[PDB]
This record gives structure tokens, C-alpha cells and sequence, in this order.
């Protein structure tokens, strides 16, 4: 006779297919344990009728009598042959029904939201020193330059003789004018010295104070960009739950009372009676009730859900923005459902062995886990200084050539009113 | 027999829960003397039935009547069983109840607030160079000039023909005069060349010796400092209450009539009489009315919080800008209360010292007093230095312009002094 | 009946206590599966008796006799009652024996040597920027100097008296010729003034825009290496088997007639197939006889050893320089093994699946396969650099100086050619 | 009657007096315990008599038969009144003896050697590049300023004319000469630029590869010397057990079933099974059979010896070279020991309450666990660069101005010579 398969709706599991035709004769259904169900009947000869759950549950012990309510309630009773679904291999099941031997591996691990391209900005140079700094620098450029200018125009001894060659006199000029006493104060602050020193002695104080103005200004730049760029290379991203035991800051999840939940309750490992200490006191916001809102709790906030590794995989491949921080916390698996007795318990375990040796399960989840490939990585390593970084010096640098057209522009037009 | 138990409410032993519906009546509380009360009665038989005090005191003798307050009036006149609550074995009450024997143990500590790194001083930048080094640097510029000054004019070398724009002969000048000798050396340390350099060899070993030296300053300064921005290390003032009962700068804090105002009363200790010559002459300057009011004027005011060590581990958790500094001052214990003639005094003890070894005593403390952890040993991207982290090169470059005008003057009125 | 246990000895399966007096009986032994049969025996009765296989093999059909050898000959022919080893659960075994419901979790997967970092190149000096940053800097000397040399000649106060050393007049000459101008943009650049400094303001603003884009790139460059030399990263070549399908400089390397070797032999796989066409061709230049013997290649030789993934953790834990590169390849399982008439079958299997939910098969596992720990995340002062760090340095002085010969008898023969 | 105390020999606990009197009447003893002894006996009237245990034991079930060995023997007999003794407070010694409250905490702590004087060097500037850059790059500047002195020999276009302000001719000089072509590599190398710059395209290139070595050079010292610096300031000692479960470099310690040994079997805190975990395995070696050769250990090898905090605390004080590092793991306490009965529990409890009220007990541990004032600290602190670790470039600067008088005097003698 024809075998009654009890299985439940799941994704890539068992779907509907998308179509119009209404008379369809268990050719609505689609997935993963559709097209095992199909290598198990080829090779153990039955035929089969998909026929749902009408609970529409896996199964639960209802602990005020137990009447196992679910797909387990359809092989307890001997209303179905199989439960080829994701039904899980636990412990109150065993006793109960008869399970196959795995036809999928999981876990409980973590997702996150994919770390993207940091813009520290283009003119990120100019993070090491305060923005008031900055101006503050640039006001004792012209703040010193102009001190110069009335000094070495006050002493007596700045007035040397630009020509000592000949050893007459009559012409007594300074080279500190006051376009050179900027000149001097750029020069001095860029660590590359103009072409005039100062030559009295206090013009040597104004020059010997600027230039130990100017050591702790290049020091303290080049040392606090060390303390930047040193720290964003220190700091390395999540990978595991022993980082996120620490993080108080990225926030936790689960189902309501599900496999996750419960694991976390009998948890003997001393970094998840942590992670259930977060989930106890901070409930009703870090503890979701369905796997849909869970995602979208990630998408929007700084959550951390903790999923099993078969749906986690399955939405990190359909979006890219979505990540797996770290490995496998349980380790369970999915089998191939039947009531106690059934000489289809061994057949399917010999089947489903069969198809691992010729590595059909493995080729039945590419089929359904992958759905799109990603865009690749965009080179997401870093720590060379690139353009993205350092590359608001070329602005600067390129708006300084722009200006200096326009200054020598307005020294010929100067100097064509200067012929008249 | 239920065993009544007398109880006051306090944090985090006392808690109520506050979660759902309000009645359950003896299971409307939790906390760390409600566990420990339950493996008390786990091993001993009977049931909590928690007996809340009405008066909200734990007990206290007024000489005025002779009578008690609190719990230990509710043990002594036979209306309550135990007194499962922190309630301090002190000498006066041995005399009138019998405790148990302890189930923690505590003293008195110091809050004071964490410290902070916010205020490095406005001289900051002088730190990565011990004040030796930075006095060495300033006596080898002396050091170094007095050599230059001595060997080239010494040198037969340094004496040339100071004019090759006219080739004519018989005249014998040195650049190294005083003052053009130490502005080499100045010069030569802030990595800024003078217009002066020296020519025989015996200058230019003088001169290539200075600036290997100052390649190792300026490197281990600009090192040293790239170790101290990114590297925070705060230290407190006081670490203890001698070092703390020198700073007359920070005041102190203790609860008027309480159990650690009443052990610096009464103390003979040379720090501990003392600390309470501050604290009974300042007297409302520096004595609270509560723990709660204390707390705040650690983290409003200065502050020295003299108060038990338990309640510090508690709000030291909590906040995360409150620190314990030092250790336990005195040493005392809070045992549970049973009357006079009771066979629950050697039974209890025997079960608080049977929790101790399998390890309960700790597991409710862990679980009662951990919070979220201050997790803050992850740098940020240190700092944009502003004034006040480099700061005082403002001042010091204003300090060298305002002498700069006094040097000017005095040459101004030197030449016209050489005029007469 | 004690149900003798046939047993082989593997590691950290089935180890000897080797501790003193050597007489126990089915005491003298220890491990990951007499911790399991322990609790197995705790739950279900029984005592151990375990009685280790004379042949020492698991179980293989030689198709000569069509008889089973190892192991699961014991269970046929009814000499054992259970196989608490790693037996694994393959098709060929499940239907001659029946398995239990697996105890652990495998596949396949790569040991390859864990990254060293003391072979950076000899070009590492050249990695804190990027190379698109090293050829724009390069651009910009060339873009900043063939501006200096348009505007120098343009701007009429770039012209000047060109010896003031005797004060005779009608002299115009420029310093910003071709070779002048380059000149100061390379010594600009390399922090060492050239002779050349400008003179009007236009070439002073190409000059000093210069002077500051120069500061932010020395800086940057001093401040990115200072964070590649305190925070060592080292990363792999490969880091899964496509990446390692690839690479024809790592070898590969798999035990001869295994069951990693007959994954990859029976594979469709485009990338295991392509894996399977390298060590076929090679074939005992890439095929070790032992699963010892192939750990020391990794150590050795260069290699990329495919083994199983349970042997693999238990050697990364105690070498701590083999690491586990990739993830699972193929997906197995360890059962314990019973005859096919056997109701401890089940009886296991509800009994594994108690002590995994109460948490005892990680407990196991964390005890018997983590070790030493490797816990080298703390950085030693960071290395001396040598000749293996900067390195090129001296290779691009060489280049240097090879190529100033032959500019200087390039410029002795145009001055020869002049002479004609 | 006069009581009989049943005590053992401890430090600072009961000891021998150092004398010579032969007939001492209960007068030979001394240490806390007797000075503890008078003031019971103070207070409570009672006289005694001092007669040691005859089996020098404290107190253990036997577990063949359980006969109470020790000082529980002499108290359970009724031998004995009381136990004045450091008579730890334990669960299985309350059962069967009545302790008083206690007159001691303690708890389990780490004796660790103390950290001393770190001697980086004098010449500790020097480690930021290998003994052989710092040679490489000696001949690279006795290298390049050999190929200068060769190419400006031969490059036609550094013979410039040195009086180019009269126009005439037939004297051409290069400034290159042998001396001038050191101090060109010496300058360009210590980034401070000399006064003679290349003028030929073949010495251009010379000193344009000299200039980008030297950037090479300079900040690969400063990026390295950060990196040193950072790393020393990163590392912290250890201060916990948190600490030591980490590092399996610094070696654990314990007693031979000891009450400290006991404590890490029965421990589910998850640190300290990993530390009995290093006790199991490393037996014989990490696991010391008394307190004081557990002393020796760590004064020889590096070993973390975990005793109680009463003779961690006695031994510190005594030896300046070891240290306490972190707090008190176990809790624990000393009671008077009495028979079961007893009307001195009470008694003493109220006694030993009365001598803690006044402060007694803790000038009677000051009086015996201070020993001696220890040198200070030495100021133990760091991390400001000083004369310890650079402080030798004071030499090489000292050394160097000394050379130079050696050459001052030899250019004067071969001038002198000159002048015959
Ligand atoms: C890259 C640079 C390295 C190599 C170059 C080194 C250059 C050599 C010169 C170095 C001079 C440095 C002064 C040494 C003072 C040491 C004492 C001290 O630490 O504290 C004192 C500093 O009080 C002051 O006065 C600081 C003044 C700084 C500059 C003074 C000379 C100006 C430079 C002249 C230019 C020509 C000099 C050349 C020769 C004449 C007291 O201050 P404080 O407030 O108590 O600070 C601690 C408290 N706080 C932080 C919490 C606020
Ligand atoms: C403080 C300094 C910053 C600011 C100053 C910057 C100065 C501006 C000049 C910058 C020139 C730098 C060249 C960059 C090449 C980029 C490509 C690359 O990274 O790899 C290539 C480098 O191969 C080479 O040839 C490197 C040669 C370096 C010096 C070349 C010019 C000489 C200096 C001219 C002096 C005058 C210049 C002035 C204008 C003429 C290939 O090598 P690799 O072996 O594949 O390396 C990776 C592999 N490994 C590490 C594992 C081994
Ligand atoms: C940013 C700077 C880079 C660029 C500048 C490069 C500078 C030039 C190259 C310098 C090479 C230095 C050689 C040292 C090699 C190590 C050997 C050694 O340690 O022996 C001795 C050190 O010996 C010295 O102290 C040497 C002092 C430096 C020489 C100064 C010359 C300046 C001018 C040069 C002009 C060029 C000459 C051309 C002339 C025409 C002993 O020291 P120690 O035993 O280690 O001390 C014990 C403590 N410790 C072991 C714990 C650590
Ligand atoms: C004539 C020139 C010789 C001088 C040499 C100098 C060498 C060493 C000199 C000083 C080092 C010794 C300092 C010891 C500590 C004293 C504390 C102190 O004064 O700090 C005070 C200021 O700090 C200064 O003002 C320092 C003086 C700077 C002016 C010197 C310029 C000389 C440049 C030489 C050029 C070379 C010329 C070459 C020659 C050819 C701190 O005061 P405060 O209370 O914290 O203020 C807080 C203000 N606030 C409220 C706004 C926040
Ligand atoms: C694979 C790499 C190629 C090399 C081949 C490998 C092997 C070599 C094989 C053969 C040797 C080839 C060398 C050329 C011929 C030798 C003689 C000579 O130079 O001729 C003449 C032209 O002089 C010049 O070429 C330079 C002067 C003009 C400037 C040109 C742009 C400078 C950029 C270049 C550097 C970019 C770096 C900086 C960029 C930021 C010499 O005349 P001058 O006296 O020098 O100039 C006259 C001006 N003066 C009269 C006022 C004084
Ligand atoms: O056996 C089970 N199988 C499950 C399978 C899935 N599944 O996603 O395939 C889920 N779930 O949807 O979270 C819950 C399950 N609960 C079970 O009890
Ligand atoms: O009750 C005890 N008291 C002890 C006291 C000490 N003590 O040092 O005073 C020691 N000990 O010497 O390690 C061991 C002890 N073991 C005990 O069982
Ligand atoms: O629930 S099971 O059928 N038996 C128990 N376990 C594990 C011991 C890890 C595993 C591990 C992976 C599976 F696929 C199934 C199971
Ligand atoms: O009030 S007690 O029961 N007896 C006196 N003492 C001490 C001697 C320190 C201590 C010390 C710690 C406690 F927990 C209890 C007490
Ligand atoms: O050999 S099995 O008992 N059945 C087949 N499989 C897999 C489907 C992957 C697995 C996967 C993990 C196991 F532990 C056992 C098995
Ligand atoms: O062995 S006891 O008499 N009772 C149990 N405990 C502790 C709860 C820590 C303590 C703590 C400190 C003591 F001094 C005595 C004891
Ligand atoms: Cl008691
Ligand atoms: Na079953
Ligand atoms: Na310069
Ligand atoms: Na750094
Ligand atoms: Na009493
Ligand atoms: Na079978
Ligand atoms: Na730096
Ligand atoms: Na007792």
C-alpha cells in the first residue's frame, strides 16, 4: 500500500509549490524533504501520500496528561508511516517513537549583522589633534609671525649688512620683512627650515620657543595617530560566545520556550548560565517569540539571536548583511520520523547511509541552502593606509596648486600695473 | 510548625519580585537570604513562612527603657523563630540572643570614585621623559655649547677667509661665537638646523655627536608618548586609609550612629583616631544620614565613603564609576539569629558550614551581587588631544614671546647706551 | 552477564593509566569511551568487562573471503555484545551490524602549519600604505615639480639680482630650473631641505602645501608601521579547500586505502574531484601511510594533511603550531556498535541521548581532548628588525648606487661630446 | 580547677621560648595563642595548664574506624577543656566538637616571588633594531660616502666655480672632497641636512636614495621603539587566579592532601578545576608535601604555591622578595576547640566578642605577623622613560666630546707642524 507521510511546513523543507492547477494529487509539495522522500521511495520501493499535520506542530510532551500532541501524535497513534521532516532527535522522542539514523547535522550558533566598509572619512588625518587644536595651531602661526615681524623691526641687531662682501655701509636691510616672518613660522612648524634664521637675540627666543612649539606638536600628532591606528588594529570583531559572555553591549536572543531557550536553562558550561543570566533579568526585550522576528530584531538592532545552524544558513545566503559569529554550541540532528516496531527504521538508516556514501544529501542542501551567491568580500581586510583613509591630503594638496595659479596670476597682473 | 521568621528588607538579600500577579503570600520575595533560607530548610525539614518586621529596625538597646528594638526584641520575646536577615553579630546582642555562626563575612571599606583620566593636567605632554631626563636635555645644551665654544676657537680649522665673493686675503674670522654656539645646540634638539655648521673635524665630531643623541631623545620621546595614549593607566590618589588620612584635600563619609561610626569612635589606632579628629570636627560636614545619601556625594562631591564591605562589592558592581579602595578595616559577620534557647542555633550551623564546603554560600553570592560587569578594559580610539592633554605648549609659547619683548628692550636700550 | 566489550586502542579513546602497580583487570585503562561506557553502565545496569580486540583493526570486508576482520567480526558472530569504540557508522557496516545513535560528530577536514610571521618578505618596510598611495605620492612629486617649474618662471618675483656680493645690476636668473625643481620636491619629501627655497608667495604656496601634505605622509607612515609591529596578524594562504584546490605550491595529503581517501576517490564535487586529479597523479609523494606519519609532513615538509576532524582538534591542542584550516568536509558519526540481534541498540540510544541533553558527551569531550591551551595571544617585545624585516632597504640603496654610475659616465660622455 | 589546654606547635601560634631555664611550669610557651590564652583566662576567671597533643595532629577521621586522631581526640575523650589552637572552623569537625565563634579569617591565596628592578640596559636605546642593522648601517654610511667622493670626482658637473660673483674663471672646486663626502652621509643620516647639497644629477641620485634609506631607518626605529615601549606597558602582572588559569608558564603549588588540595577536588567554580586539572597531571612535580618546602619552591623555581592567607601573610612580612598575589579564594576560620557541652562556649564566644569590640585582636596579630618593616617600595612604578633605560646616550654623548679634545689637540699639532 501507499505509505502516509506526516510532515509539517517548513523552508527549504516541505512547501508549496508556486502554481494554479488545483487539482494536484500530492504534487503541491516541495523542498528538501520532498526530494529526500523521493531517493528514500526510489530505492526502498513504496509509494507515498504527503499528507500534513493538522496541528501543525513537531511534538511535545502536554504535561498535564501527555498526549503528545504533533507528528508524534500521528506515529504514536499509527495514523501515519513516516514523518519525513525536520524532526528533531531528542531524548523524550526516543522513548516514544522510532527515529531514523540523521539525514542533517546542527548546532546552535549566532547571528549578527555583517560588519561593512568603515568610512573614518577621507580627511581622516585630522582625528589625532582636536578640531580647536587645529585652529589653535594655525592662530599661533599668525600669531608668532606677526611677533617676529615687530621684533626683528625693533632690534638693533637684525639690521646686518646685506653685503659684507664690500666692506662699506650705507645699505642696512632685514631679511625678515613680513611676508618672510610667515615664511619662517610655516617653515618651522612643516619641521623643514626657510632659508632665514633669525639673527639677534630675541628673535632666538621667538624662533628657539617656536621650534620646541612645533616638536610637541609633530610628536604628539605622529604618537596619538599611533594610539589610533594602533587601537583599530587591536580591536578585533566577535567570534564566539565566550566574547559575547564579556560584551554587555551587543545584546542576546532566543525563541520562547524553545530548543535554544531550554539550553540554555540546563547549562552547566559557566559562560551560557551568563549568557541565561542576560536572557532572565533582561526578558520581554532580548527574548523574541518567533525565528522571523528574531532576524528582524538583528536588521534593526544591535541583537545577537542565537538560532539552530540550518536556518542560519539558510538566511545568511539570502542576505548578505547577515553573518554566523562562531561554531556550533549544541549538536543535534534530523531524522526520518517512525512509530515503535516499523522495519522501515532500519531500511531508511541503511537509505539514508546509501545516499551519504554518494553524496546525494550533501548535493540536496546545495540545492536549497545556497539560493544566491554573494557579493564576494569587496576586500573586506584592511590596515594598509589606502585612499579611503588618507586620501583627503591629495584634496588639500590639489586645492593648494589651484590657489597658487591664482597668486601667480595676481603677481603678474601686479607687477604689469607696477610696469605702468 | 512553620517556624516564624522574623526579616527585614534590604538589598540584594530582601528583594521583592514584582514581576505578575500580586498575591502569592511568602513567595512574594527573593534574593540572597531567601535562597539561603530555602537550603537551610532543604536540609533541616520545615518551610520559610517569612514573618516581614513590622517595625523596620534590626534591633537596638535604648538605654532610656532598657528594652529592644527591631528583631532581636522579636527573638527575645519569643514571637519569631529566626531571623534569617543580615543581622551583625555584635557583642551586646551575644549577650541577649544567640546567633549562629557566620555566613558572611565583611568590614569596613572606602568608595571613592573611579578614577578618571579626563583631567591629565595641562602639562601632560611632559610625561613620557622622567624630570631627570628633561633636566639632563637642559644641562647638556649647556654642556655640549661650552664645548663648541672652547674647541673652535681652539681649533685651526674653524679659523677661515670670510669672504670667497672677493678673493682677498690676510683676514682670519670664527662663526662660533657664545651665542652663535648655543644656538647650534638649541637648534641642533628641535630637529631644526641652524644656518651654522661646523667645518675642521673636531666641531663636526661635537656636532655629529649632538645629533646622534638627539635622534634617540625625539624618537623616545615620540615612542614613549605613542605607549601613553594608547595605553591608559589611571592611579588613584589614596589606596588605602593612611594614605587617606593624609589628604585633607579629599573628606570623608560615614553614617551618623551607625556600626563604622561607632568603631572610629572608639578606636585607639594611631590612623583610626586620627580619621576621626577629621570627621567629628568637620561633624554634618562630612557625616550622612543613610547609605544611599552617601553614595551620591562620592559621585556629586569628592569623597571618602566609609561603610561596610559588602554593600561597596554590591554598589561597586553597579556603578561603574564607583571603586573600593584598600581593603577591610574591621573584621565582623553576619550570622542568623535564634533565641536564647534554641536547638536551631547548633543545627543551622552545622548546615551553613555544610553549604560552605559543597560550595553554596559562594554560588548565591555570585549570583545576588554580579551585575553588568564594567566591562571597560577595550580602549576607544584614544583620544583627539585638546588643551587640555597637550595644553601647556600655549603657555610655554607665551612665556617665550613675552620674554621676547623684555630681551628686545634691553637691546634697544643697550645700543642707545652705546650711542652715548 | 558482565557483556563483554570489544574494544580497540586508540587516542584519547582507549588509553593505559600507566600510573603504578600494574594489576587491575578492566581497570588498567582509561579514556573519552571507558568514561562513556561508564555512564552508559551507570544508567543501564551492567558493569564494563571490556575485552580489546586481538586483530587490531575495526572492521573491513576483504572481498577474497567475503570475511570481516577487526571489530565488527566480533559482533557477528556474537564474541562481543558491544563496540564502545570509534566505530564508525558507514553504509556497508549498517547492514551487516546495527549501529547505536552517534556519540560524536566529524568529517573531513585540513591540518596545515599555523602562520609563523618571521618571513614578512624583505619588502615589509613598504606595507603601513598601500600601494595605490605609494604610486600617488610618487605622481605627486612629479605633479607638485612640474607645476613649481610653470609657475617659478611665470611669476616675475622668482627673477632676481643673482650676486649681491658686489652690487652691479642688469642680472635676471631663476633657481626653479628643470633639475631644481624636482630636487626640491624629492629633498621636501624625504624630510631633508634641499639648497632651494622659495622666494615670491606663489612658490611659496607650492612649497609650504608641500611641506604639510609631506608631514601627514611620514606621519602616517611611522604611526601605521608602529601599529603593524606591536599588533602582530598573521594570516594563512589557504583557508578552505578551494582556496587549497588552487594552490599547486601546497601539496595535499591523506592516509593510503582510508576513509578520507575514498571521499575524494568516489567524489563529483567539482572542487574534491579536481583535489582527487592532484593526488592521484602524485600518488606516495602526497600519500602517507598513517595518520603519525602524515602530522610530522605538515611539520616537516610543506603539506595540507586531509584527516578526520575529531583527530585533528585533539593535535591542534597539543602542537601549538598545527592549526585547522577550513571547516567539516564530509559528515560522519562515531556509534557505538551491537550485534543485529541486540536490544541494547536502543537501550544506548536513549541512553545517549540522556547524558548529551543533561550535557555529559561535551563534558567528556572537554575533558579529554583540550590540553596545553596555546595561550601565545601576549606579544613578546616585538622583534629586533633584522634583515629579514627591512631587508630591501639595502637592496634599493644598491639599485641606487649602481644607477649613479651610469648617470656619471653618461654625464661624462655628453660633456666629451660638448668638447667635440 | 585549673583547665587543661590541648594546643600543638604553630608559627606565630604556640612556640618554645627562647631560654634556658629548665623547670618552666607551664612558662615555655609563647605566640598568639597564649597571649589569646591569658586574656580568656583574664576575663573569664578560669586558671589553666598548657599540655601539648601527644600525636602533634590537628584532627581527621581515620576512615578505617574513625577514631579522631589529635586535638578532636583529647577534646571527645573529655582529655582536654579547651583547644586554644588554630583549630580550623570545618563542617565534619563541628559534628562531633563545639568550636567557639572564630578569632581568625582566613582563606586560600598565592604566594608568588616579588617583581624586582627590571635592567632593560644602559644601552637600552639600542634594541629596536638588530646587532647587525646597526652595523649595516655603519657601512652603509662609510659605503655611500665613498661612492659620493668618487662620483663628484668624476661627474663633470660638480666642479662648480667658488666665486661665481666675479665672472671670470681657472679656479673650479668641488665641496665634495673625502672629508665633506662623510659628513653629507653622517648629516643626511641623522635627518639634520648639512651645508653642502649634491649638484650633479649623478650625486642627486646618490643623495636622493641616502635620503630614502634614511626615512627607512629612522621610522623603523621609532615604529619599533613604540612597539617595545607599548608592549612592556601592556603587559601586567599577574594578580588572580583567573590569571594563573591561563598562563600554564608560571607553575602551580599545594600540599599533600592538605586543606587547600581538598578544596580544588571539590570545586564546580570552573576556574579551579582547570587548576586541579594542572595538579593531576603535573603531580609529583607541582604538588609539594609541606608548607615550608611549598616556601622554597617558589624562591627557586617559578611556582605559585597556594597556602591559607594566616602563613601567606607571616611569611611576606618576613622575606621581602615574595608577595600575596590576588585575594582570598576559600573562606574559612579558627575556633577555641570544646567537648561537646561545655559551658565554655558561650563564654569564650562572649570573650572572644569582648576582645574584638575593643580591638585587642588585631594588636595581637600586629604584635606577631608584622616582624619587620620591609624596604618600601623603592618606587616601584614606571613607565616615564629614565637614566636606567636611557641613560646611556649620556655615555656615547660623554664619550664622544672626549674624541673630539683628541682630535682639537691633533689638529693643532699638525698645524703646527704644518708651520715648520
Ligand atoms: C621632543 C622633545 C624632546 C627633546 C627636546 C627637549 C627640549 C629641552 C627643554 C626642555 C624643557 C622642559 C621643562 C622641564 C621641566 C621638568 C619638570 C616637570 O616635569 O614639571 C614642571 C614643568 O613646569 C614647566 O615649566 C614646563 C615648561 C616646559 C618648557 C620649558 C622650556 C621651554 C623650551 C625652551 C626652548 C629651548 C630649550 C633648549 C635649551 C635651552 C612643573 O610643571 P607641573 O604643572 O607640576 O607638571 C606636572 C603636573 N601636571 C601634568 C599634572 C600638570
Ligand atoms: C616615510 C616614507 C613615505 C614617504 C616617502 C615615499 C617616497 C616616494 C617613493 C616611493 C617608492 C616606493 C615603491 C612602491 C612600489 C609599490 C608596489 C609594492 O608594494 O610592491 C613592489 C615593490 O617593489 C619595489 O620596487 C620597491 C622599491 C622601493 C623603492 C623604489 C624607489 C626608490 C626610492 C626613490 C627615492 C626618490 C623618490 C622621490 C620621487 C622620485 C613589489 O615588491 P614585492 O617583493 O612584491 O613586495 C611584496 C612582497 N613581500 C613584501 C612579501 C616581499
Ligand atoms: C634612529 C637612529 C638610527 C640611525 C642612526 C644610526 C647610527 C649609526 C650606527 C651606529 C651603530 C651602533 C653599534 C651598536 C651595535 C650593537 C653592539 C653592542 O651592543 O655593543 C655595545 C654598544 O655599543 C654602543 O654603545 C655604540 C654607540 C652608538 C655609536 C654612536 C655613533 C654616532 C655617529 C655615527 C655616524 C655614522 C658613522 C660614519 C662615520 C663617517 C655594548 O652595548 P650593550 O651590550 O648592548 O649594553 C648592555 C645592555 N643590554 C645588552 C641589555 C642592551
Ligand atoms: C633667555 C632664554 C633662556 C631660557 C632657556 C629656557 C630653558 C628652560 C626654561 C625653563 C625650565 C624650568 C622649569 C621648571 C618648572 C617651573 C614651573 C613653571 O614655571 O611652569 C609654569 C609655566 O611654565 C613656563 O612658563 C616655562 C617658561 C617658558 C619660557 C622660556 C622660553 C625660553 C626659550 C629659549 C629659546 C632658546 C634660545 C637660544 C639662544 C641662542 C606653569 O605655571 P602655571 O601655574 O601652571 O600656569 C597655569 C596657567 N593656566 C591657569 C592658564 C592654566
Ligand atoms: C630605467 C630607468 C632609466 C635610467 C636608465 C638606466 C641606466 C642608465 C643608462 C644611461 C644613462 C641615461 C642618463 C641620461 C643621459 C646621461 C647624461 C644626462 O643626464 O644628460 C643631460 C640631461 O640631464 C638630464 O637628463 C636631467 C636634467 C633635465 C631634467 C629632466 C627631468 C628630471 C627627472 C629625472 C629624475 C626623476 C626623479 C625625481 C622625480 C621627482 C645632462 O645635463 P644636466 O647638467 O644634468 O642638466 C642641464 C641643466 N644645467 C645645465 C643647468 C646644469
Ligand atoms: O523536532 C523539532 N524540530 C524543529 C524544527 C524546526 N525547524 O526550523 O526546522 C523548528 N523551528 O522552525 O525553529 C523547531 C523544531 N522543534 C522541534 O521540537
Ligand atoms: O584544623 C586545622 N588547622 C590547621 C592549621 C594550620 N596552620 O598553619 O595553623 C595548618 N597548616 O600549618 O597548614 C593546617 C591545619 N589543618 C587543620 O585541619
Ligand atoms: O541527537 S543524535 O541522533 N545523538 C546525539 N548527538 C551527539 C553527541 C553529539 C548527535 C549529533 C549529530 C547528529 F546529527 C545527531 C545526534
Ligand atoms: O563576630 S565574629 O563571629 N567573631 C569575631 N570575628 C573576628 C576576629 C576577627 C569575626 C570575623 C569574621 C566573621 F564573619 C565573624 C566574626
Ligand atoms: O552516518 S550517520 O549516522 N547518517 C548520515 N549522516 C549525515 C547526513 C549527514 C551523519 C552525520 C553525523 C553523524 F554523527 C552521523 C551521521
Ligand atoms: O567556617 S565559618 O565559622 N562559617 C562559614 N564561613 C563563611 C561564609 C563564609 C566563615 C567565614 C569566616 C570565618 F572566620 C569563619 C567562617
Ligand atoms: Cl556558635
Ligand atoms: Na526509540
Ligand atoms: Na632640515
Ligand atoms: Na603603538
Ligand atoms: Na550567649
Ligand atoms: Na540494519
Ligand atoms: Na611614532
Ligand atoms: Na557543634
Amino acid at each position: 500500500r501507499s505509505l502516509i507521510v506526516t510532515t509539517i511546513l517548513e523552508e527549504p523543507y516541505v512547501l508549496f509549490k508556486k502554481s494554479d492547477k488545483p487539482l494536484y494529487g500530492n504534487d503541491r509539495f516541495e523542498g528538501y524533504c520532498i526530494d529526500l522522500l523521493r531517493e528514500l521511495s526510489t530505492i526502498l520501493g513504496f509509494t507515498y501520500e504527503i499528507r500534513l499535520v493538522e496541528d501543525g506542530k513537531y511534538g511535545a510532551q502536554d504535561d498535564v496528561n501527555g498526549q503528545w500532541n504533533g507528528m508524534v501524535r500521528e506515529l504514536i497513534d499509527h495514523k501515519a508511516d513516516l514523518a519525513v521532516a525536520p524532526l528533531a532527535i531528542t531524548y523524550v522522542r526516543e522513548k516514544v517513537i522510532d527515529f531514523s539514523k540523521p539525514f542533517m547535522t546542527l548546532g546552535i550558533s549566532i547571528l549578527y549583522r555583517k560588519p561593512n566598509g568603515t568610512n573614518p572619512g577621507v580627511f581622516s588625518f585630522l582625528n589625532p589633534l582636536s578640531p580647536d587644536i587645529w585652529m589653535y595651531v594655525l592662530l599661533a602661526c599668525l600669531g608668532v609671525s606677526c611677533v617676529l615681524f615687530v621684533i626683528a623691526r625693533f632690534s638693533p641687531y637684525e639690521w646686518y649688512n646685506p653685503h659684507p662682501c664690500n666692506p662699506d655701509s650705507d645699505v642696512v636691510e632685514n631679511n625678515f620683512t613680513l611676508l618672510n616672518s610667515f615664511w619662517f613660522g610655516v617653515g618651522a612648524l612643516m619641521q623643514q627650515g626657510s632659508e632665514l634664521m633669525p639673527k639677534a637675540l630675541s628673535t632666538r627666543i621667538v624662533g628657539g620657543i617656536w621650534w620646541f612649539f612645533t616638536l610637541i606638536i609633530i610628536s604628539s600628532y605622529t604618537a596619538n595617530l599611533a594610539a589610533f591606528l594602533t587601537v583599530e588594529r587591536m580591536e578585533s570583531p566577535i567570534d564566539s560566545a565566550d566574547d559575547l559572555a564579556k560584551q554587555t553591549k551587543i545584546e542576546y536572543g532566543a525563541v520562547e520556550d524553545g530548543a535554544t531557550m531550554t539550553f540554555f536553562k540546563k547549562s552547566k558550561i559557566s559562560t551560557y548560565d551568563k549568557m541565561w543570566a542576560f536572557m532572565s533579568s533582561r526578558r520581554q526585550s532580548v527574548l523574541v517569540k518567533s525565528n522571523e522576528e528574531g532576524i528582524q530584531r538583528v536588521l534593526t538592532s544591535d541583537y545577537a539571536f542565537l538560532m539552530e545552524s540550518t536556518t542560519i544558513e539558510f538566511v545568511t545566503q539570502r542576505n548578505c548583511n547577515l553573518t554566523q559569529i562562531g561554531g556550533l554550541i549544541d549538536s543535534k540532528g534530523y531524522g526520518v520520523g517512525t512509530p515503535m516496531g516499523s522495519p522501515y527504521r532500519d531500511k531508511i538508516t541503511i537509505a539514508i547511509l546509501q545516499l551519504q556514501e554518494e553524496g546525494k544529501l550533501h548535493m540536496m542542501k546545495e540545492k536549497w541552502w545556497r539560493g544566491n551567491g554573494c557579493p564576494e568580500e569587496e576586500s573586506k581586510e584592511a590596515s594598509a593606509l589606502g585612499v579611503q583613509n588618507i586620501g583627503g591630503i591629495f584634496i588639500v594638496l590639489a586645492a593648494g596648486l589651484v590657489l597658487s595659479v591664482f597668486v601667480a596670476v595676481g603677481e603678474f597682473l601686479y607687477k604689469s600695473k607696477k610696469n605702468a
